[PDB]
């Protein structure tokens, strides 16, 4: 619902993202929340604004909230659930020797969980990644800033060969076809497990992403991380499938999953 920015509090300042500012601060005072200020001519705005209406009615644990926004001034605000640990990818880097695969496999259920019912509610992220996923203060994974990519005027972002377009995520048929789906969100999982494992290691690091196309183009796969068990590379690796179609849903994989979580004890 709308927020009349008078019931906002500018508290601190997290940085700038990659679709505008970010602050921290406090919601009729008792929420925690953070406000993005959306960089101005990055989005389509009167098409987003109304799509946004469809994004608040999504609700799940493992999801940042989208508590509201603010659109009767622009920048347009956006008030989420504050995670005060950031950004997967960088509670990752900073916490190398913190983690026992225990934690790992947790935050892949939690990812999955949240692309499950991404799945059931026919609703696509388009650009699933370890860099979208935030942490909260307990350590818990949420998915966050999901179908935003359907909105960027920059080219360079949605084009096939788009400098910016992260190839390193992307399944062949959306390399190829630009055929977004549920399967094409599963590869981006597959290789974001890839990155839960590896500690928040770039995949194909040392691959331009032209590169990477054509070497996943021809069979090339990520290799099991050191701290990937073989049935949890297993996972990932069924989650990278040529054919779309011969992937495993996102039930399927939380199922898998949490078989191995019950094999690890
Ligand atoms: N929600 C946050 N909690 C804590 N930190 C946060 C965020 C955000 C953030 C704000 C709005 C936002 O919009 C959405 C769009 C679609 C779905 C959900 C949300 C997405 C993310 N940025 N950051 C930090 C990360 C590190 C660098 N500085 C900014």
């Amino acid at each position: 619902m709308e927020i009349d920015p008078k019931d906002l509090t500018f508290l601190k300042e997290l940085g700038t993202g990659q679709f505008g500012v970010v602050k921290y601060g406090k919601w009729r005072g008792q929420y925690d929340v953070a406000i993005r200020m959306i960089r101005e001519g990055s989005m389509s705005e009167d098409e987003f604004i109304e799509e946004a209406k469809v994004m608040m009615n999504l609700s799940h644990e493992k999801l940042v909230q989208l508590y509201g926004v603010c659109t009767k001034q622009r920048p347009i605000f956006i008030i989420t659930e504050y995670m005060a640990n950031g950004c997967l990818l960088n509670y990752l880097r900073e916490m190398r020797h913190r983690f026992q695969t225990q934690q790992l496999l947790e935050m892949c259920k939690d990812v999955c969980e949240a692309m499950e019912y991404l799945e059931s509610k026919q609703f696509l992220h388009r650009d699933l990644a370890a860099r979208n996923c935030l942490v909260n203060d307990q350590g818990v994974v949420k998915v966050s800033d999901f179908g935003m990519t359907r909105y960027v005027l920059d080219d360079e972002y949605t084009s096939s060969t788009g400098s910016k377009f992260p190839v390193k995520w992307a399944s062949p048929e959306v390399l190829m076809y630009s055929k977004f789906s549920s399967k094409s969100d599963i590869w981006a999982f597959g290789v974001l497990m890839w990155e839960i494992y590896s500690l928040g290691k770039m995949p194909y690091e040392r691959f331009t992403n032209s590169e990477t196309a054509e070497h996943i183009a021809q069979g090339l796969r990520l290799p099991r991380p050191h701290l990937a068990s073989e049935r949890v590379y297993t996972i990932m690796y069924s989650c990278w499938h040529e054919k779309a179609d011969e992937r495993p849903s996102f039930k399927i994989l939380l199922s898998n999953i949490l078989d191995v979580m019950d094999e690890e004890s």
